[PDB]
């Protein structure tokens, strides 16, 4: 449901509650995701946070590299949210100028 690991620092209840609090908040997003995993790294230029989630309809990925450890984690999940947004899509929607009518079942699967 929420796994956080790092090869530099340790997992604190604050970092767990921070990310965790955001998970429970992502209700509109709640649809799939099975056993997500987040990793935390660090570079001389700042901190980096990566995350991977497996779902029944594919897999999503997100990463961050802000100078602030907390900002990176927040940014990463930001991409998780921003990613799920594109999953639902929206399109432009277009009917016609009058009404028209075109649809066939006899031939719309074999070649289509």
């Amino acid at each position: 449901t929420m796994n956080i690991t790092s090869k530099q620092m340790e997992i604190t209840p604050a970092i767990r509650q921070h990310v965790a609090d955001r998970l429970a908040k992502l209700e509109k997003w709640q649809t799939h995701l099975i056993n997500p995993h987040i990793i935390l790294s660090k570079e001389p230029q700042g901190f980096v946070a990566d995350a991977t989630i497996n779902t029944p309809n594919g897999v999503l990925v997100a990463s961050g590299k802000h100078e602030d450890m907390y900002t990176a984690i927040n940014e990463l999940i930001n991409k998780l949210e921003r990613q799920l947004n594109k999953l639902q899509h929206k399109g432009e929607a277009r009917r016609a100028a009058t009404s028209v009518k075109d649809a066939n079942f006899v031939e719309e699967v074999e070649e289509e």
